[PDB]
């Protein structure tokens, strides 16, 4: 068990109709994250998965949310939980990054 993971949400261009992070922008951002010395692993959650996860927890949005109104993200494992503070800051300053949680 990793105690914490970082979730890096992507702006709407990065993830558009991209189910597996196969577009130029998504790959460019993944590579910028993966090659950081403080990053252990990265996995991608597409817009469809983000919708399913959100609507599961908040069905109230069902009538107003389009199938792509929930941002995609990278779930990132760091080498240790202490590394999350400066990682978050760095990620928030990356073109294509919407927000960072945890």
């Amino acid at each position: 068990l990793d105690r914490v993971e970082s979730q890096v949400f992507l702006t709407e261009d990065v993830s558009a109709n991209d189910s597996s992070c196969d577009t130029t922008a998504c790959k460019a951002l993944r590579e910028k994250i993966e090659t950081r010395s403080d990053v252990k692993a990265v996995r991608f959650l597409n817009r469809q998965q983000a919708y399913d996860d959100a609507i599961r927890k908040f069905p109230q949005f069902k009538d107003v949310a389009g199938k792509d109104s929930f941002p995609a993200s990278f779930i990132v494992k760091l080498e240790n939980p202490e590394q999350h503070k400066d990682f978050d800051t760095a990620m928030k300053g990356q073109p294509g990054v919407l927000d960072v949680l945890n």
